[PDB]
């Protein structure tokens, strides 16, 4: 209704304890990576954030990950490090960051979370130092653009990465400090809400 | 009765997460191998084929394996790679290659499977390139010899390894292509069946 | 009553598959150690002996461990080696070495076990060769001192480590042979029992 979460979910899972010679290659795989985790899920950005958050709890890395709703192949040395990694992705997936509705009619959904310590997945899919804070904002395009601008007019932050909307949602990440990351966040959600009630 | 499978089974299992200094030695163990998998089973050849098939799914290798009905000690770096290995052996053991009866009286049992991509266990217990196809034929001695010959007179194949029968069954492996590996296979089973009905 | 065991127990557990950069450091952690096991328990000495006994079953080592009743952080390369390690600590904890009562009134408790092959935890918290036998004697202070002396007057053994009592119990370790380790052990328990009935 208001800002009620949207529990995302895990739809499939499977570990490949020892990726083929020929697969690791075509796949373009560091030598050190012979184990593999396949995770899929519904929300992309909420998985993106998991992939990230499991790059900190197991020595793993996101070999891959795009919107289908998703797929994230987590790479690691032995399986036991990609397990803990997957088992974490789930955990940050089944109960962590979540979209939210922006109207009551439940038909215009947004996403304002703060990543306080980027693991290696977004530090990198966004010109950043590993760990720097971040504001991951996802909303419908138009609802999106207007909200960033606001975002920005709200805190000393910068666009930390930005090809625009053309997810069928605009997403964007803003760094700066981390409180400022938060206000910006707040202000993103208000923007997007004034429009979902009355702009749109 | 006819060619009804003979489900083999797993009788025991145990991982040794960290083999003794002194055991690894007497055992003649590569340094890289400190974990160990003990598997036992009934059918030998069907385990042999598992040992093989788990050498492809976990970075493991068959440190050992002979007919007792069996024992296969799988070697690996950490345990988590010998687990996935054992868990696979089982899987290819509880539901994969299987002996079959050759008479109806259920008392003369054979084994004709095709290993399309040898892992490192048989490529090696048979002058071969790693992965080359293969025809693993097991049958009572006499039923055995007559059937190979046939085997051979059936497809362009070669004996890829062969000390003869003297398992209480003759076994033998034939390489060549892989279709030819199959006909040879077919022709092995017919041979062995004409005798189990009427030669024997 | 007499010498009835005192089952110790495991109160908490948790694996940290990938210890922080900054934690491993402050913690003073070999590079090779990125996985971590936290175990806690009631009896200290009985955990001490586990920590030890799991240093032999998984490639792990006791990064830490003191009396609180306890905490033992087990260090290892991947998690799969610290798991097997923890799972062993438990096993030698839930069913192995155990305190015992020394009176019937159940209020003066002792501990006489023989560690026949020290792993790396005590070989080292006691000038010893890795594996040398050992006699780990824990008893109330006074009950303690009198009993060692006896200990010693009983077998050719040596104090293998000794800051005295000031556990709220004196503990001490005696090496020598391993039978002699045992008599010494026996004689420690009698001593401590003559006093728990009548000295004390
Ligand atoms: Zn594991
Ligand atoms: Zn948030
Ligand atoms: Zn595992
Ligand atoms: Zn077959
Ligand atoms: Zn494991
Ligand atoms: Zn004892």
């Amino acid at each position: 209704p208001a800002l009620d979460l949207i529990r995302p979910s895990v739809t499939a899972m499977r570990v490949i304890a020892s990726v083929n010679a020929d697969f690791a290659r075509e796949l373009k795989l560091p030598p050190h990576i012979r184990s593999l985790g396949l995770i899929s899920a519904d929300s992309d950005d909420v998985t993106y954030i998991a992939a990230d958050e499991a790059t900190k709890q197991a020595m793993v890395e996101v070999v891959y990950g795009r919107s289908l709703e998703v797929l994230i192949m987590l790479g690691g040395p032995n399986p036991a490090e990609v397990r803990a990694g997957l088992d974490a992705m789930i955990a940050h997936i089944e109960n962590g960051a979540a979209f939210q509705w922006a109207n009551d009619a439940q038909d215009t959904a947004f996403l304002a979370h703060v990543v306080s310590r980027t693991g290696s997945y977004l530090s990198s899919t966004a010109g950043i130092t590993l760990g720097d804070p971040m504001a991951y904002l996802v909303a419908p395009p138009l609802e999106a653009t207007y909200g960033i601008d606001a975002a920005l007019k709200s805190a000393d932050v910068q666009l930390a990465t930005y090809v625009p909307p053309p997810t069928n949602y605009s997403a964007a990440f803003l760094t700066g400090s981390q409180a400022a990351c938060k206000a910006a966040c707040n202000a993103f959600t208000d923007a997007v809400l004034e429009i979902a009630r009355n702009p749109i």
